[PDB]
Order: structure tokens, then C-alpha cells, then sequence
């Protein structure tokens, strides 16, 4: 009533940048307000869920200028510099993903006291002129990654703490020989996250698509084998699918079938015959 539910990209106890959807006071400058609620020791302290921490250094202030081309310019005070090197990429991703939740913002530029950032101050992490969700989040960097032979794709895995389950986006490397990123996403969901990553998958490893996905007017149709599930598909599996696929360009909804038929039911026993769209609140927080 006096608040609006807003995505804040906080840092969880294992180091992941993660959306927590939290009640923020009505405001005339919502993009600016969202960033203000990333500031350590600021108003977010009162609504900070357990197992998460704020992102920007204490006493950081910010202006946000939203251009007509969809670019938001976030101009920070000098306290912005007062972070640990280890958090450098987290901060860029947090700000980027927090700003781009708004339909008027799809690109981000960073400034400190009006000075344009081509790199982050503490550790020199490069920032591109075009900064968006496509620059990834929680990048998988374990092992040898051939960036010439792979492309980034964001996939949501499951985490949990005392209070709740929540969905954590991770940018994986997909082989460039895969031209179907819908299928790639599903295969990655079935494979599950890295071992000892603080993440889990509710997918069986045997899950496969049995038909090529179709897409029509932003609606993806998936046809699974029996491993996907009375024929119940779990909420964790369904949410993961939908969050993951609706990160992809032009995907607005997902319909699910098993071996040709719309026979899947959810945990409430409801038949899933219609397209499921992205949750209105991603990772509602508990405080």
C-alpha cells in the first residue's frame, strides 16, 4: 500500500549475487531508491533477510539519470570506492541487475562524482560501454574455459537457507556448436550445478527434451521425457525452467508437455495446460 515490492540484488552467504524481492517505500525516483537500498548500513538493514548482505559501501549516495534510449547512468559518491577487491564483480552485477529490472532501463553506465568508469577503481575490472544482464552474473570460472568456443548463458539453480528456497542465476559456458539455447538451458538444468557450490538442482539427470522446442510469439513449448516428473512437476523444477528461459531474448512464457501431451500437474494438483510466465516476484524475501 505504502510500499512496492522490488528486486534487490544482494549477496548471499556463499558469495552469489541473488535477487531478493523486498518492500520499498513509494518513491518518485524508484531506480535511485533501489540502488539506495543496496547500501550497507542504509535503509535496507531493517529489511535485510538472514543469509544475505548489502552490496555498496556505507555512506554511498547516488543519482540516476534514465535516458530515452534505455540507458541508466548511475552516478555515485566517492564512498563507492570503499569495497573489498573480492566483491568488485559482484558490485557491478548487482547494480546492473537491480537497475535493469525496470522496463525503462536495459543498459547501465557507471560514474563516480560525474567521472565515467571504464574500469572499477579498486581492482581494475573492465566495464563495457554497453552494460546489461547479457554481461552475465555469478560467472562460472572454475576449470579451463575456452571463451572462443563457447557462449554465455544464464541458468537458475536452487539454494536455500533457514527461511527459504531461492533461485540463483549463474552464467555458464555453452558450446558454440549448440545453436538452440532453449535446449542448452534445459540440458544444463538437468546436469545441475557445480559440486560443492552451495547450490542444488531438483532435476533428475535423465531429463531430456523429446522434441525440438517450439517458439511462437514469445511462447516456448517444451516436450519432456518422463524424468521431468499423477505426473507432478515440482515447483523448483518449474520455476527454474521459467526463470531461465525468460532470461532469453523474446521469451515471455513456457508451456510444458510430457511425451506429446499437456498432462503435467503442479504441486497443488492443477493441470498445466497453459503457458507459465515469469513470476511477478522473484525470490520474495523473508525478514
Amino acid at each position: 500500500s505504502s510500499t512496492v515490492m522490488r528486486e534487490l540484488y544482494l549477496i548471499d552467504k556463499n558469495g552469489y549475487v541473488v535477487a531478493q524481492t523486498l518492500p520499498l517505500p513509494k518513491s518518485e525516483s524508484t531506480a535511485k531508491q533501489a540502488l539506495e537500498y543496496l547500501v550497507q548500513g542504509g535503509p535496507v538493514s531493517e529489511i535485510l533477510p538472514n543469509g544475505f548482505r548489502a552490496v555498496l559501501p556505507a555512506d554511498t549516495t547516488v543519482n540516476v539519470d534514465i535516458k530515452k534510449d534505455g540507458t541508466a547512468i548511475a552516478d555515485f559518491s566517492n564512498e563507492f570506492k570503499n569495497y573489498k577487491k573480492e566483491d568488485e564483480q559482484k558490485i557491478v552485477q548487482s547494480v546492473t541487475w537491480t537497475l535493469t529490472q525496470f522496463s525503462s532501463i536495459d543498459k547501465v553506465k557507471l560514474r563516480i562524482n560525474g567521472h565515467e568508469l571504464k574500469e572499477m577503481p579498486v581492482g581494475g575490472t573492465p566495464i563495457s560501454d554497453d552494460l546489461s544482464r547479457k554481461d552475465g552474473i555469478n560467472l562460472e570460472t572454475a576449470g579451463v574455459n575456452d571463451l572462443t568456443a563457447t557462449h554465455p548463458l544464464t541458468v537458475y539453480y536452487l539454494a536455500e537457507n533457514e527461511d527459504s528456497e531461492y533461485y540463483v542465476p549463474v552464467t555458464k559456458r555453452i558450446d558454440n556448436s549448440e545453436k538452440d539455447d532453449i535446449t542448452a538451458a534445459i540440458n544444463e538444468l538437468a546436469k545441475g550445478p557445480s559440486k560443492v557450490s552451495g547450490l542444488l538442482t531438483d532435476f533428475s539427470e535423465d531429463v531430456k527434451l523429446v522434441s525440438k522446442p517450439k517458439i511462437k510469439d514469445g511462447r516456448v513449448t517444451l516436450d519432456f521425457n518422463q524424468s521431468i516428473f499423477t505426473k507432478m512437476i515440482s515447483s523448483e523444477v518449474l520455476n527454474s525452467i521459467v526463470l531461465t528461459l525468460t532470461e532469453q531474448p523474446d521469451v515471455k512464457s513456457v508451456s510444458v508437455k510430457v511425451n506429446g501431451k499437456s498432462e503435467l500437474v503442479n504441486e497443488k494438483g492443477e493441470k498445466l495446460t497453459e503457458p507459465v510466465s515469469r513470476p511477478s516476484q522473484v525470490n520474495t524475501g523473508s525478514f
